[PDB]
């Protein structure tokens, strides 16, 4: 599956998964999110959820 814009639910899940696995292991994190691959989760984290 392929998803477009991120939902608030997805964002919250990414936050919880990063807490569990660390801001890495993106492939593992992505396995829990339907329609998302590792790089998408990585970019969402660095650009939107935890910006510098
Ligand atoms: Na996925």
């Amino acid at each position: 599956l392929i998803k477009g814009p991120w939902t608030k639910e997805e964002d919250q899940r990414v936050i919880k998964l990063v807490q569990k696995y660390g801001p890495k292991r993106w492939s593992v994190i992505a396995k829990h999110l339907k329609g998302r691959i590792g790089k998408q989760c990585r970019e969402r984290w660095h650009n939107h959820l935890n910006p510098e």
